[PDB]
C-alpha cells in the first residue's frame, strides 16, 4: 500500500505515556504525535531517531498526527503503527504476494466463528476453511526477529485457539508480518515469553501453519513481499 498522501519527517524527543510522542520537525519546532503502538516499542522509540508521521486533515481532535514509522540510526525502517498488518496481509493475500495463501475464492474479515475471532477466514468450494491470524512483529536483535516483545497470556490464548481449529480438520495459519527491515530470520521469543513459544512449538505439532512475510518499508508506501525462515 502507499502513503497518501505521502508522510512528513521529524526527530524524536521523547515517545511517553504510550499514545504520546514529542518530535521535533525539519523547521525546529516541537510537535506530539499520537503514538498508536500502546508496546513496549523495543529498538522502535530511541530518541534522535528519525521518524514519519501522517496527517488527519478532517478531525478537530487534540493530536491530528500518527506516528507511523522509524528509521532507526542505523537506516532501518520499521513501522511503528501495527495496526497496518491486517491491511498488509489482506493486500499481499489478494495480489498473491503470498503464495501459501493463494487459490481461495473468497477472504472475510473478523470473522467470529466459536462459543473467539479469526483476523481472516479464506474459502473455496474445493478446500477446507483457512483460519489466518495474523501477528505483528517489531523486535529485532540485529537480524533476528521475535515474538513477543513481552509476555502475552492473551497472545497464548488465541494460539491455542488456532490449535482447536487445526484438530477440526480446518487449516490454520499463524502469520507473523514483519515490520522492521532489519530482520531476515524468525523465532519466537522464548527468552521473554517461554509459554508462548513453547505453545507455538506445540502448535505447529498439531498442524497449525507458521509463516513469516517481511514488509519492504518506506516513506511512500510498505508492501509484505518476501518470505522469511522460521525456527521454532
Ligand atoms: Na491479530
Amino acid at each position: 500500500m502507499e502513503f497518501s498522501p505521502p508522510l512528513q519527517r521529524a526527530t524524536l524527543i521523547q515517545r511517553y505515556k504510550r499514545f504520546l510522542a514529542d518530535v521535533i520537525t525539519p523547521d525546529g519546532r516541537e510537535l506530539t504525535l499520537h503514538c498508536p503502538n500502546t508496546g513496549a516499542m523495543t529498538g522502535c522509540a530511541t530518541p534522535g531517531d528519525t521518524v514519519w508521521y501522517s496527517t488527519s486533515d478532517n478531525t478537530k481532535r487534540k493530536y491530528p498526527h500518527t506516528w507511523e514509522l522509524t528509521q532507526s540510526q542505523s537506516g532501518a525502517f520499521i513501522c511503528v503503527n501495527t495496526l497496518w498488518a491486517n491491511r498488509l496481509t489482506k493486500e499481499a493475500i489478494l495480489n498473491e504476494s503470498i503464495s501459501e495463501l493463494s487459490g481461495y475464492s473468497s477472504l472475510k474479515s473478523e470473522v467470529k466463528y466459536g462459543a473467539s475471532r479469526i483476523d481472516f477466514m479464506l474459502q473455496a468450494d474445493s478446500r477446507p476453511d483457512c483460519y489466518i491470524e495474523v501477528k505483528s512483529v517489531t523486535l529485532a536483535e540485529n537480524e533476528q526477529g521475535y515474538f513477543p516483545d513481552a509476555v502475552t497470556e492473551r497472545g497464548q490464548k488465541h494460539l491455542r485457539e488456532l490449535m482447536s481449529v487445526a484438530a477440526e480438520g480446518q487449516r490454520a495459519v499463524i502469520f507473523f508480518a514483519v515490520l522492521h527491515s532489519a530482520i531476515t530470520r524468525f523465532s519466537p521469543a522464548r527468552h521473554i515469553d517461554e509459554k508462548y513459544a513453547q505453545l507455538l512449538s506445540e502448535a505447529q505439532q498439531r498442524g497449525v501453519e507458521i509463516l513469516a512475510y517481511k514488509a519492504e518499508i518506506s516513506a511512500e508506501g510498505m508492501a509484505l513481499k518476501k518470505s522469511l525462515p522460521v525456527t521454532l
